[PDB]
């Protein structure tokens, strides 16, 4: 294990497999503490400023509950209080905030904002969701796979659907952890080339693999976990619901799933659009693991805060 | 007294008189603890997610202060973060939330929502206000009557004005507790028939009574407590202020009150529209009890949280 | 030092120099406690209701972090939950709130509102910002000057730009503390005459001085600290950016500053509009003290809460 | 309330109504503490020797759990370890035991034994069950009636079946508490005359009443609570199951019960012989209260130990 | 890991591999805590009623010591106090007991009794030994194999001798955990067909295997652990010591063992009948692991109590 | 004083006078702690397994109360749970028990059993009573003499009656402590020759003495303490009450006692058979000290547990 004291968590490609393992182990520990009822208020009086430039309840309550469990306090800054680059330069808000709080967690559209926030920060900055990546989710996801499957190594996890931020992060972490990851997406909707390049170099070292495809049924062959997420042009509606014809084939359903292992795990980072990317039969099939996966958002984030704030000096 | 560990509080007709008494006694106890300065952080590290689909400060601060006193933490979810049936099925948000928090308190329009929330919950669900009922208010109200009057039994409490959610709850509880309750409302504005039926069966058992009327001065005869609330077509304005001509006669004022006992108590669940349902002379007369009644919202809710979360197993 | 138990903090002209010194000393103490890592949860279970009628992050997080450090809890009431004089008379909300919380801190436009709030309160009311004054800022400001300069007495602090609320408060406190204060503003934009009168009577007693001027370069002569703030017709834009021609001469820049002492301190209460009232060269010059000044908002407010709530009886 | 420090609890006729009320109030308090999860280890290191001359699980686990909750320790002495008058004079075992433990609770056949035990004791002696009386059960019983019914005063509690030890105690307490008690038993099986005499003198003072009868249906008329217990010649079997013909008419069943109030409570001190003294329809009817009644054995005994051992001097 | 809060432990076929792993991990943790001397009284004031319908010291002291370590209290109910279906219906004793204690652990002959106990319970019920299964032993056993061998997966554990309750449980767990399990028994003495069917379906999923045989030397080939237990017609004696001729060939001895791996582990759940199923040379050979295995009964049960009682809500 | 950490207490001839003094001093200390109400839970979480092969309440409750006072837990194993050499070799039960508990205290017939128990133990073994000796009683006895008489040295303690286990131990300790001990017994009923030899060698070193006699009146001449115990063929009854004619002369009574010092102390280890070995006049004469002596069983054993378990390493 290694110290992460004072670190930022913008993107996992900055992390070594050992650092990402440090967080999963501490998280497993905290999860057990919690199941047996053992208190662990390790951050009394510590404060975490959560800046939300676009709502997200799962992230807001998982970070807020995580801090409460550790005895600290998360303040919730909204878009009606905190636009970033509007009433003051991002550098200035970072400077002042770092005089009051102990760590910042930002949920922002433009990844460059969370990056600017970190550069002038002085206090650890965590990325709860940007358009480029979602690290906290990957940690929860691989934590889940690790719990259920017993290992992350030779597991074929395949993501089907639009290549977005969580897709990026599933690639970066799994490939760093040694998993054989494959992503299948409609032709013009594949992950950013930079992260694809990343995924391949990462893969060499962890004897994992990465593989882009454009045919779901091929991708999902003999899969251990099938993962999906909501799809493109979010806010599209009938007035550009085009995502339907193109993405529709990718919908995780009874038939697609049939190509995976009998004991495959279905994952989705929520929210689900039952009917689109996934059907009732799947999310609710006993192969579904969406809730344990949701829960691990609490444990995993509980570990990164303790690790990056607790290691004080 | 009885355990309420794990129970939901959607409507008091599900509660026995003993269960409602359990909460009032624990509440009286907590109120005394508070007056003498004795701490009682019985829920350290416990979290309560408050979902507000429509604002309400009295409820928001009474639940939030109640949890702070017990050492726990209430997270406040707004309408800009949490519409219910919009970005995800109510069943799904209930499932995920119940993986993070320890109890949910919802303030929603449609009572069916709080009901759906409870069905998929796994964690206790409390109804802070729906269009059908307001249990937390009745508990505070009867707690107040119990304090001041010394008993709830043979007390004639009469509600005058539109038959709404608090009207429903005043009927359900008082009639369960043995009070002689009467509700007087303009002809087309009387409580839901289902709760009226409830009130009558309940009344048989607690030797109380219920009685619908349509003439305030008759209703308020020899009354111990006269209760009122804001009136109909809320948001009506001059463009359908019709509530004026019809409801106006019901306005609790110096003359109406004159028919009640000399030592009658005036109650209102706030907010007051001084000038409409009640006049300055009344809410501010020494017969008014609106503030002690407001305060008991803290003590009563402090008891239901401790009772339904504290009794853990 | 003196007790401030139960006091309100609407405006510092109500305070004696000893009372304002009591708060600065307690604040210095709390700042040292904090630097050495010594806990001081003096207000466990205490709650502070923050009413924001107009956003302000620096105030919101400084009060919220201050209460967390003391072990209490601040509830944040927004404009979407709490308009003041809309759904209920300010007297009524004050009455009910004072049945739940231990102190109220209001950020409101009309100073008369914070004044009405205090009159019906029962619980201490603190003014986090009104259009007439900003006491919490002056305390932080003079605390900063006291730290850096070693004294407040014979220090010439000069404010340049529109005479607003913070201008009012810089005058009232500095002049009460014995500083030689001067305010320079464009001809039709000078501080309220009432506070100017105040500043002069105050000055007699503390052998300080006050002096209105309309020429920045004269004002800033041999100055110890040069202070500025954002300027007039806020929300003006190009459609009445008139503030430009008139205020432009007042812009704190390399040349203006050149008239001050070599070791002068530049202060600004933030937010800064780099380019308008101040330029990059100044706020970022090593003479700038804007961040220590921002930080002292935490320590100073931490002292007023402890002082006005801690002294319980 | 009054001190019971150092007292013995052999029979309730030695207790005043105030003393029996002291124990019920302390018990109600402890019950609430328990429902909210508030610890109360008031007897750390204290030990209670339980002597069982004839098995009884309900008593053994209720006393043992009660002491664990208070942080003390109950040692369980069986008939294979402790016959009383066999290997040593009862006076001698009492003397030695009182050098080791803090209170003794004995479950013995001959009431004279528990009486001898107390005479040489030095340490409080509690009677968990003798052939003459069962005080701990009456306390639980009247506690239950008090909880459910709201008072003990004008409540008609009627016991039907063999007049035994619990019958004795129901008479002694209820009549001391002001209840209108009636006992109906087959002709040759009525309570001891001494306790019947007691019941009548007691009744005068508490405006209650007592009344022996020999016709169940008459006895149960308009009853609030109908109570029964197992019946005569225990161990009789077919070889003297005579109790059948004679007692059979007394069996609490659907028809008998029909004469009581609609909201009557059915009580039984357990064990039940479903089929004999009571039928499935009754013990399991929602009018049955046998389990809350069983539970109150814990709370009531928790109060007598705390009261008679806690009040140390 | 997963919550087991409120669960019963009658048979491990109800448990997922993850749930059984949750308990082993928590157990490993508690074992380390214990070796370093770190306290963990996680269940203060909690009580566990142990019902023994047939003696068993190893189980009685392991559960009793486990609860003492956690700060709770186990009450021991014997056959002289608690026959089940004798003086009262099993449903009734379950109801009353669940009003006093926090969990029940039963050691009974007929598995249907422990099943009935759980159905009317309200409080978690643990099966310490029935004629169908012994879950607590399997957990200890696989915990031991996991410690020593480093994994449970590809380990060939073979059980030789009468197919009884522990045989059932070794099959159910090992096969659920992925081990290659084989059971060899004399022709008419093989495990129940239902559990054999279970073992095979379970095996498919955990890439383990199961295999019934009737020739010990074949069974023990290349085995990692050789397990045995006492044999048939217990209480048989010379007057039906028939078990001798038939079972004798199965006796684990120097020769049989010789077919296993050099580093094989010998396990037995005790009591041993040195001379029958195993010889001095084996139980005492350095390949024997019977005591570490016995010890893990403490750690494993310490984990299930903490897990099923500690996770309170 | 000296450490006794990890020691066994089978027989006091293994102990030096300093070791036996270490225990008496620690015992005196614990007795004072207890009289002033000072807690001393020195063995939290520690467990003591008491194995009783033949009942004994005084020993069972003194060890059980002693452990409760120290915050540990004694488990009571009976003859219906633990025969020693029946269902498993004594070596095996010792091995397993020593994996669960922290010390063992055995009450067994055959001293060789307690000796075998200790040989395979790993955990301290204490002998609460065997047929050869009763160490815990001697410690209490000499503690008593030490308290009352002020010293043990030149005190003539004489034992009259059958030479049994306590006789053995009175000889071994007193003679080790320097007392002048004499034992008088009917001709064929004198202490084992081995311990008599012991007593004489021991006596040389502590300038005490030992002396066997067969005439009580001579023995009791000028005695400081006269000690007796129950007599021979226990279970004899009229069908071999022969002990009467032979032992009768030895009965401690008014006349015999008359030969002792005026301030002599009468001791008996209980149980007393008032009428046989001693008469009412003696055990109850103010010269009797049987109860203080009984009480010191608690203090003395409280010291050996703390000493042999507390000194951990």
């Amino acid at each position: 294990v290694v110290s992460l004291a004072g670190r930022d968590l913008l993107c996992l490609q900055d992390y070594t497999a050992e650092e990402i393992w440090t967080i999963l182990e501490t998280a497993k520990m905290f999860k057990i503490w919690q199941k047996i009822g053992k208190p662990h208020r390790l951050l009394e009086g510590k404060t975490l400023a959560m800046i939300f430039q676009k709502p997200s309840t799962r992230t807001r309550v998982s970070f807020e509950v995580a801090m409460a469990h550790l005895g600290g306090h998360a303040l919730y800054l909204n878009a009606q209080d905190l636009q970033l680059r509007r009433g003051e330069t991002i550098a200035d808000t970072a400077r002042v905030l770092s005089r009051y709080v102990d760590a910042i967690m930002a949920r922002v559209y433009d990844h460059k904002d969370v990056e600017d926030l970190a550069k002038y920060a002085t206090v650890p900055v965590i990325n709860g969701l940007s358009d480029f990546s979602h690290p906290c989710q990957a940690l929860a996801d691989y934590m889940t796979i690790w719990e259920k499957k017993g290992t992350i190594k030779g597991v074929k996890v395949v993501y089907v659907g639009d290549g977005n931020n969580v897709a990026h992060s599933l690639m970066i972490a799994g490939t760093k952890l040694g998993a054989d990851v494959v992503v299948a997406t409609p032709e013009g909707y594949e992950p950013d080339e930079k992260v694809i390049k990343w995924a391949e170099q990462n893969a060499a070292e962890s004897g994992g693999s990465f593989e882009l495809l454009h045919d779901p049924v091929k991708a999902v062959k003999d899969a251990d976990v099938i993962y999906t997420d909501v799809w493109a042009s979010m806010g599209q509606e009938a007035e550009a619901e085009e995502r339907r014809k193109i993405f529709r084939p990718f919908q995780v359903n009874k038939d697609l799933v049939k190509h995976a292992k009998p004991d495959y795990m279905f994952m989705h980072c929520l929210p689900a659009h039952r009917g689109e990317e996934v059907t009732d039969d799947v999310i609710d099939s006993p192969n579904s693991v969406v809730w344990d996966q949701a829960e691990n958002r609490l444990h995993a984030q509980k570990a990164v805060l303790a690790l990056v704030m607790g290691g004080i000096k």
